[PDB]
């Protein structure tokens, strides 16, 4: 045997990371996955399934090696380009994005589910605008298993972070692809503000058939002096 007994002992929550060392303040509670935006993990975190992720162009020299390495290592999922929207992000046009993701996210289908990139909340032409316009382009030779989003905004607009997701289930059902990651949200404001935000999304977001998997940002925020603050504390809670 590979293994000795003790290996043999919603599942959607998420360890979105900068300093590995930091994730051990989330032991024992309900993770199942990490990414840090990065191909590589920087380490090695028992028990919890690496994503790793094509960030962009930056990216492309290395990428077959950083997909091959987190799939033999077990990773199921690869996310491909961050915020493709945004320009002090990815910054890539629909139609860049989209001849990049069939070169370097289509050859690794038959091995791992590929989620789409992950574009912001902004307005059109922005974020789920930049979407449709990636979905077009594709025109079908994307191969896609889900749709990664980010929404960040005020903690008081909760009804704004499900409109947004809502639209996001629906679009990528439109396009063959039946669920989206949450691969970031921030509820903005104090402490009081970002825990009530928690106890309002993480129940929807737990009980919605939509949403696979998502991560709040992010654990290096949500540590200090090695301990969860109130806001990581919910996080592992609720």
């Amino acid at each position: 045997g590979s293994h000795m007994a003790d290996y043999y002992t919603s599942g959607k929550r998420g360890l979105a990371y900068n300093n590995i060392n930091l994730l051990t303040a989330f032991e024992g509670g309900p993770f199942s996955w990490s990414y840090n935006w990065e191909p590589r993990p920087g380490g090695y975190t028992a028990g919890i399934e690496y994503v790793p992720m094509l960030w962009g162009p930056r990216g492309y020299g290395s990428w077959n090696a950083d997909a091959e390495a987190g799939i033999a290592a077990g990773s199921k999922n690869l996310l491909a380009f961050n915020e493709p929207d945004i320009a002090s992000q990815a910054n890539m046009s629909p139609e860049a994005a989209a001849a990049a993701y069939q070169k370097y996210m289509n050859p690794y289908a038959a091995r791992a589910r590929l989620g789409s990139p992950a574009v912001s909340n902004g307005a059109p032409p922005k974020g789920l605008g930049w979407m449709q316009g990636f979905l077009d382009v594709c025109a079908g030779n994307c191969k896609i298993d889900f749709l990664a989003v980010h929404w960040h905004g005020p903690s008081g607009n909760v009804d704004d972070f499900k409109r947004y997701v809502s639209e996001a289930i629906a679009l990528g059902q439109k396009y063959g692809i039946g669920t989206v990651w949450v691969t970031e949200f921030e509820g903005q404001g104090d402490e009081e503000a970002q825990v009530n935000f928690l106890k309002e999304v993480l129940p929807w977001l737990d009980s919605n058939a939509g949403v696979e998997r998502y991560a709040s940002f992010f654990v290096d925020n949500l540590v200090k002096g090695g301990a969860l603050t109130s806001v990581g504390k919910a996080y592992k809670t609720i």
